[PDB]
């Protein structure tokens, strides 16, 4: 009761629309706050994307060092991996990390592609068990986050379980499961959002996301001191089309839920 009222608070007092889901795994509990509700994921997306190639390989060895051009012509909005290769290749296991560790939208797009395209990432999802997830769209028209529309949407229960299943659970084999966490721990944009709301010394692996309407997003496994490790999901999006970042809201919503 405590907690859902200090996130009652915290979302007045950002003036947004809050959604958490954390999945402890030491007792099997959950802490849900607008957890069934539809958000926007911009690119927290990314992760399943990138699990879809992973599952991919599974049945491709070589798979992951397949190589991919880069081209002016795949440029995107933000590319900060991929403006370094333009005219060479790419591996798709380079693209990977760079869509998951440094929000690179090309690499993304190249993830999107090889696998069919955004119908087939929800159709993964869906072979998953997860019936909520949908990627409609390709970067960047992924994170216009316009309120009321459910393109590239999820819930945080929804998202929440589906991690879970991704980095702690079955969905993918020992080696591209243990792919995925590394390559997340290893992200780079996340150390303002859950990871600033908790103790120094956990370990976190994360994907964030951003878009329009101030929208800030962060979906994290973590491993706390000495515990069972957490699955997070923090999503805000806010009234204005222009509305800035507040990763901040997703740090103070990650140490109300782990206090
Ligand atoms: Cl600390």
């Amino acid at each position: 009761a405590d907690v859902q009222q200090k996130l009652a608070e915290l979302e007045r007092q950002s003036g947004g629309r809050l959604g958490v889901a954390l999945i402890n795994t030491a007792d099997n509990s959950q802490i849900l706050y607008r957890a069934d509700e539809r958000f926007a994921m911009c690119x927290t997306s990314a992760v399943m994307a990138a699990a879809a190639v992973l599952k991919k390989s599974e049945s491709e060895p070589n798979l992951l060092n397949q190589r991919v051009e880069i081209k002016k012509s795949d440029l995107v909005n933000y590319n900060p991996i991929a403006e370094k290769h333009v005219n060479g290749t790419m591996s798709l296991a380079e693209l990977s990390a760079a869509a998951l560790q440094y929000s690179d939208n090309v690499a993304m797009n190249k993830l999107i592609a090889h696998v069919g395209g955004p119908a087939s990432v929800t159709a993964f999802a869906r072979q998953l068990g997860d019936e909520t997830f949908r990627l409609d769209r390709t970067e960047p028209t992924l994170n216009t986050a316009i309120p009321g529309d459910p393109r590239d949407t999820t819930s945080p229960r929804a998202m929440a379980q589906t991690l879970r299943n991704l980095t702690l659970g079955k969905a993918l084999g020992d080696s591209q499961r243990a792919q995925l966490v590394t390559w997340m721990k290893g992200n780079t944009t996340g150390a303002a959002s859950i990871q600033a709301g908790l103790p120094a010394s956990w370990v976190v692996g994360d994907k964030t996301g951003s878009g329009g309407y101030g929208t800030t997003n962060d979906i994290a496994v973590i491993w706390p001191k000495d515990r069972a490790p957490l699955i997070l999901v923090t999503y805000f999006t806010q009234p204005q089309p222009k509305a800035e970042s507040r990763r901040d809201v997703l740090a103070s919503a990650a140490k109300i839920v782990t206090d």
